[PDB]
């Protein structure tokens, strides 16, 4: 058949891959629990055949996969877009992981109380990341080069978030300003963004701050 | 040369790595920092030539690598060890992506206040991730067959740490307390373990709680 993607009903750690998957134009359809539909998953969790049952969850009649990280990857990996060899692999992991530091670092708080009081103490840190992709974007188009790769979408994703946390931290850094731009200046990411499929809003669980 | 591995001196996300190394026998010399050369670090934290310093990184004269995940994979997939298609590499991905749910949730604790307080929210749902690993180790001798495997090492890890946190977590699950036996079981593995390269303590930065 063709490829069954699920998750909450928002952007969390599934958008990177949402974005990803309709760049390459690929077909695919939408498991989407609300806000209430809580147990309509707690009952399916195991239903379905996962070795490791969590959210976001992909079956390509091909496979069974759990783990966010894990399903990016492999869409990728069915284009070349992985890598290469050893050393070009372990780079994009590295530009994975390290748009990772900012995404989660907006997480490990905004769940918690004292947001308001730790997002200063994350914005203190904030720039000394987002500059360093500053200067990897530089004398580059993307995050690698001219085509374009996952971690790139990785990114608009975060920036698209800390965008509703302080809507300046970007102004410092052109460069990424532009990025943006120039991603949401991609044919497909507009048909969505501008669509009935994209999700605006939350960026996480509804139940957080 | 003969690669370079440095990061502070703990264990955090760096022993996962080393064990694998280990299990190798792979020849690399250390970087070790200290509870105070919290500066010594600060200094060359730019002087290296990492696109994105952090900590741990890793220099192969061939690589400048900073993120852990991606130092690790890197020195597997130097080996064939990272997979063989789409499919399979997919799937240690997922084993990985799994094992860290329990690692990470160790910390986005671990070092706050409430630790007493969260552990008890943790330790709930902690069974509950564990257990599926079980049922992998069912029919199988390690998370993916008869061969080892990255994500075999960072399992021992979550491991021999949560184990400091209840030393009875285990007892339910049977096929995972000879998991560790297993591994600490490998000729290399004890080698490291009996000597003095290992690193007993702290699991994290001396700061934690
Ligand atoms: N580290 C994540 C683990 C998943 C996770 O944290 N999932 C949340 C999304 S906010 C979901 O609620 N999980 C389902 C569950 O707890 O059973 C991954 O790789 O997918
Ligand atoms: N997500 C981590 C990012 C690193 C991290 O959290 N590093 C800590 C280790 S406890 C270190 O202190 N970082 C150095 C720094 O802040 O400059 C990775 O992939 O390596």
């Amino acid at each position: 058949m063709s490829p069954i993607l699920g998750f909450w009903k928002i952007k969390g750690l599934v958008q990177p891959t949402r974005l990803l998957l309709e760049y390459l134009e690929e077909k695919y359809e939408e498991h989407l629990y609300e806000r209430d539909e809580g147990d309509k998953w707690r009952n399916k969790k195991f239903e379905l055949g996962l070795e490791f049952p969590n959210l976001p969850y992909y079956i390509d009649g091909d496979v069974k996969l759990t783990q966010s990280m894990a399903i990016i990857r492999y869409i990728a990996d069915k284009h070349n877009m992985l890598g290469g060899c050893p050393k070009e692999r372990a780079e994009i992991s590295m530009l994975e992981g390290a748009v990772l530091d900012i995404r989660y670092g907006v997480s490990r708080i905004a769940y918690s109380k004292d947001f308001e009081t730790l997002k200063v103490d994350f914005l203190s840190k904030l720039p000394e990341m987002l500059k360093m992709f500053e200067d990897r974007l530089c004398h580059k188009t993307y995050l690698n080069g001219d085509h374009v790769t996952h971690p790139d979408f990785m990114l608009y994703d975060a920036l698209d978030v800390v965008l509703y946390m302080d809507p300046m931290c970007l102004d410092a850094f052109p460069k990424l300003v532009c990025f943006k731009k120039r991603i949401e200046a991609i044919p497909q990411i507009d048909k969505y963004l501008k669509s009935s499929k994209y999700i605006a809003w939350p960026l996480q669980g509804w139940q957080a701050t």
